[PDB]
């Protein structure tokens, strides 16, 4: 009865939402997995044993235990992406947003969040999947995921905790979404799985596992790729990461079982708090505990897969934010400052790149620095703040995500390819920090329709024009109902997102991806 | 009597040449120096002796011995470059061109021609001084050395033969311009050296040597500078190269003695036909026989010298052209032929890099080539020529020169450096050559001014322009009678110099240049 669904694993009574105009159907915090509590931590997730009764889904699940963001208490530009539901180890729900009336077999969005894999919610006020179901009579899913040590310690030979345990949970949530949204209108054999950031860099290791290959048509992957160089780690990484968390909190390191005895039975705050006291640099953009090259969920080493065509070929609509740097800076770098323009000095320049490039030998600072430096302005302090912006942003984003592109294309079925370049009229952030990392989600959502956020019209107008873009991609493998260009190895075609008449433009930063993906790896290796 | 003049050395008779509108005086082939032949091959230049009758100075004196260039027999855009009069030993002249009536303390402009140190004539059609001197009214003289194993073998610890033996015959026609032009009109106190390619590069190494920094005022250099790869040889290379060129003639290479006994009797071209058989490497821009770091002429280091303000501060006007590698590739890089448009494969492409920088190890032509190639279109051979094109120039012309200025405007007294792109409409070589290097040198002579030989009125007017800065800063150090800016090192300005109004612009390849000038070397020290 319009909001009663039975689903295989039971019956679920969502809730009414209201939405611009209308009203729709909203299901909250559905149970996919059963909670990873107790001996169960770190432990690969099991299926939810049906329910009998009515499932209540009114209310959002809880968040998933996560580092808080604390540094600026109240700056909503900060708050907009911390929990905002009680955080619990039992926190594997997922949530859907149906049209109204309930459709019949509609395209499937699954929406997948970022957080640098240490965090993550998928019940922000800007994941808020109505604007999208409504708008674009999509059936919305936002499923969510296991973060940080909880999600990902990987001890290798364990059963009890090896890799992935929270890509898995991406799976699951997959695997259900595609067994039982045709109980809520959802047409399974369209489900386009959506992420941004880890979120994104997650799509694109579910278009490369074969294990989840099946489960999604194709894939939209903003601001992450699986390749990107924070996005996984050897298991041997992970094993040193694993013990050296095991240190902080003076356990047992005899055997993997002593160890996992001891963190499973730690507070999980406690593992939050001594977190970022294992990774092995002093670096900007690297995360402790991320999904490990274990040989199970993924066969081979990322780059023989790219490499070899051992992947889904399906097509995907991907991009990249104008200011991907700044964030990272602005909390990681010296010299940056959120209420200060953030000039920098060599001194700071000097060590803001060693932080960038973590694994870089001198040599290897010294052919960064050549080619991000002005040369006739070597001490100009914007020029300074902007090319670190650039280094954090290309290597960390841009190069990896066009080095994706480039391999996947060669035996994809289309690649749809944009770069976001507009600096919402209302960002709380320093105008320095530019296009923002993250600040597309918003256009993504359709925030700009709720005339109480205070966008301008050009901007509802934009954010109409993407969300039309992302779902007739969903829903057709093209985002064209003017034309768009596919991304093709030979002209490299792709568009700028911005508030004015589309140009269509070719080979995204080349000059500077030639160096990150083919000159300094060349390098740093003798 | 107009005609005939009486020097510290003796009379000299001249003849009055027609020239455009008027007549002008002409000394053709005063000796300045004895005859370098006989024993005195290789030997340092001795004063000539004074003499007694009229010196007739009305026939160019004969070219010095050098090699001549076969590969466009008939071709003038080749043969115009090659000795005109009979080449001989006894070759040491210099020809002055006075306006008429003859001046009484007038500006003196000393031409000291290129030709990679191996060729060179002060008598070539496009070197005519008339135009200069009846246009601007200049003392115009024309100064000749000894270039080849001839001017440059060095057997540094030998009286018989230690480097630079042509550098110090340029220095001789200084001496005896210094103490006789004020005989011809000439006003000693303002002699400006002007130079091209090795006439640039040896004007700047007058700048830096100690002996010669008093005999002139100031100096134009243009594609050349005394920092150019190919420029000069340590005396270890000079003695490698020398005793090798033993080798080839079969000489005994017991003592430097013996050495130079059996070089000092081979006839003349027998020097010339082995001459290009000793350099160490496959490379395009590297000439045999070139000036040597010695001690005596060079006290240090050039670059320890540039590093320190060694060197006389004066004021300097330098330039280099669009196209200065084409000749270097035509000539030596395999796919690049005067009738074709000479489009690169890249395997014709990456035997051509690995000819430019023959220092170069592997990780170097990485580096080269990461730095030259599209990555969106590495196979278009239009862009792989005009690459090479960049390569050899930026690499052995542009960057050295621009490497020279800045250090140099540290402590000078003021620099002027253009850009000189303008094809002449009459050029005979192939459009892909371009803006040839070496074809300033007729704008600079103002031969578009001579009717019959088919320039465009718009050329005419750029000669006359062109002629006007150089003998205007000639005479005033300044350029400038619109403002063509002063380098600094702060905004580094330049102008380009072609037949459109004057744009000034700023600092000139500079991307390219921090890679040869500062990224390259540091990469080849490990």
């Amino acid at each position: 009865s319009e909001l009663l669904v039975n689903t295989k694993s039971g019956k679920v009574m969502g809730t009414r939402v209201p939405v611009l105009s209308s009203h729709i159907s909203a299901f909250l915090g559905i149970p996919f997995a059963e909670p990873p509590v107790g001996n169960m931590r770190f432990r690969r997730p099991e299926p939810k044993k049906p329910w009998s009764g009515v499932w209540n889904a009114s209310t959002y699940p809880n968040n998933c235990q996560q580092y808080v963001d604390e540094q600026f208490p109240g700056f909503s530009g900060s708050e907009m992406w911390n929990p905002n539901r009680e955080m619990s180890e039992d926190c594997l729900y997922l949530n859907i947003w149906v049209p109204s009336p309930r459709p019949k077999s509609t395209t499937v969005m699954v929406w997948i969040y970022g957080g640098g894999f240490y965090s993550g919610s998928s019940t922000l006020d800007v994941y808020n999947g109505k604007y999208l179901a409504y708008t674009e009579e999509v059936v919305l899913v936002s499923l969510s995921y296991r973060v940080g040590a909880f999600g990902f310690l990987a001890l290798h030979g364990s059963q009890e905790a090896p890799g992935n345990v929270g890509l898995l949970d991406q799976r699951m949530a997959l695997q259900w979404v595609h067994d039982n949204i045709q109980f809520f209108g959802g047409d399974p054999k369209t489900v386009t799985i959506f992420g941004e950031s880890a979120g994104g860099a997650s799509v694109g290791m579910h278009i490369l596992s074969p294990g989840s290959r099946d489960l999604f048509r194709r894939a939209i992957l903003q601001s992450g790729s699986p390749n990107c160089p924070w996005a996984s780690v050897s298991v041997a990484e992970g094993r040193r990461r694993a013990v050296e968390l095991g240190r902080n909190l003076n356990c047992n390191l005899n055997s993997d079982e002593e160890l996992i005895h001891c963190l499973r039975e730690k507070k999980p705050q406690e593992l939050i708090d001594v977190e970022w006291n294992v990774l092995p640099f002093d670096s900007i953009f690297r995360f402790s505990f991320v999904p490990v090259i274990d040989g199970e969920f993924f066969p081979t080493s990322l780059e023989s897969m790219l490499n070899s065509g051992n992947f889904k070929k399906t097509q995907i609509l991907l991009g990249v934010n104008k200011d991907e740097g700044s964030f990272f800076l602005l909390y990681g770098a010296p010299g940056f400052s959120k209420d200060s323009e953030s000039k920098i000095s060599r001194e700071d320049f000097m060590s803001g790149v060693k932080l960038s490039v973590p694994h870089a030998n001198d040599l290897g600072l010294d052919a960064v620095t050549l080619q991000y430096t002005d040369w006739m302005d070597d001490n100009n302090g914007i020029k300074n703040r902007d090319g670190l912006d650039d280094i954090v942003g290309d290597h960390n984003v841009i190069c990896p995500l066009m080095h994706f592109v480039n391999k996947y294309t060669k035996f994809g079925n289309g690649t749809y390819l944009y770069f976001f370049n507009h600096r919402a009229s209302n960002l709380v952030w320093p105008e320095w920090m530019g296009v923002i990392h993250g600040y597309e989600i918003e256009f993504v959502f359709g925030l700009p329709l709720v005339k109480e956020l205070n966008y301008t019209a050009e901007e509802e107008a934009l954010s109409r024009r993407i969300m039309h873009y992302w779902a007739t991609f969903a829903k057709t493998g093209n985002p064209n109902e003017s034309k768009w260009p596919l991304f093709t190895t030979k002209e490299q075609k792709f568009i700028d997102l911005n508030t004015e008449p589309m140009k269509v433009h070719q080979r995204l930063r080349v000059q500077m991806c030639v160096f990150w993906n083919q000159f300094l790896p060349k390098l740093l290796n003798a």
